[PDB]
């Protein structure tokens, strides 16, 4: 018995969401928030009262399921406190592909290297990826950070690979 696509449905619930840690959260409410909602975007991000019974090392991956872009921000308070909430990150692989154009990459702070574990492939997997947007200290620098990021989404990366 095969079944039909009636039976099957799909659709969205939100537009994108924001990966970020309380430390950073009000730089992300006070710059992504208003970066976004400008744009009138369902953001979803943080929110008390989580659903119990369900593990959110699924959460991370079911957040590109639910959403339709996936935001995170590269921080050196995620590695150093969310350390374990994000080493699960690792196990997920097919959460995304480098050729996807619903990524939003932002560097927030700096991350030492030295300290990256071999085991950190999720992590040290960013020498590849340094190439996403940084966080500039100047307020009159703010205009280019917004305008690259925009950009960066335009532009499709180029991989190829086959034996």
């Amino acid at each position: 018995s095969n079944i039909p696509l009636e039976e099957l449905q799909r659709n969205l619930q939100f537009h994108a969401f924001i990966s970020y840690s309380g430390h950073d959260s009000f730089w992300v409410k006070n710059e992504l928030l208003p970066n976004l909602e400008k744009e009138g975007m369902q953001i979803c991000l943080h929110e008390r009262n989580f659903v119990p019974g369900k593990s959110i090392v699924e959460n991370i991956i079911t957040c590109i399921e639910k959403s339709y872009k996936s935001i995170f921000v590269l921080s050196p308070n995620f590695v150093q406190s969310e350390w374990c909430h994000y080493e699960l990150y690792f196990a997920h692989h097919n959460l995304f592909h480098e050729g996807s154009n619903s990524l939003i990459l932002i560097l927030l702070e700096p991350i030492p290297q030295y300290s990256i574990p071999s085991s950190y492939h999720k992590l040290k997997s960013l020498m590849a990826r340094r190439t996403y947007l940084e966080w500039p200290k100047e307020k009159s620098k703010r205009g280019l950070f917004w305008a690259n990021l925009r950009a960066a989404i335009n532009i499709k990366l180029t991989e190829q690979a086959k034996k």
